[PDB]
């Protein structure tokens, strides 16, 4: 792989969480009943998909050369709610507070990641 994958990748997720964000909230006001097969479940398996590649390839950053503020544990967490927060723009059933956690704490390692790669890119 090249960092440049990761990064793509890493942007990619950026957005759908960000996109993700407005969907929620958008639900939370004036709900509207998304379809389960065709959007729904597409978009929880194609984030699958995503979010695998890139922790197998921000882990793989890691090991190579010791990042400074970067570890495993923070890039394995991002799985989880990432999915969660995909779902919930879209359901919205957790609360806005929770909702706020997850979200925070997905685009944070983003954007930690995302800082390592653009530092250790540029030598």
């Amino acid at each position: 792989m090249l960092s440049q994958t990761l990064l793509e990748m890493t942007e990619q997720m950026i957005e759908v969480a960000e996109k993700g964000a407005d969907r929620y909230q958008e639900g939370k006001n004036s709900n509207h009943s998304y379809d389960f097969f065709e959007t729904i479940k597409p978009a929880v398996e194609e984030n699958d998909e995503l979010a695998a590649r890139w922790a197998e390839g921000a882990l793989e950053l890691i090991k190579v050369r010791r990042p400074k503020y970067v570890h495993k544990e923070q890039i394995e967490a991002v799985k989880d709610n990432f999915l969660e927060l995909v779902l919930q723009s879209y359901v919205h059933h957790i609360h806005k507070k929770r909702f706020k956690d997850i979200t925070e704490s997905v685009l944070y390692t983003l954007h930690a990641v995302k800082d390592e790669i653009a530092r250790e890119d540029s030598r």
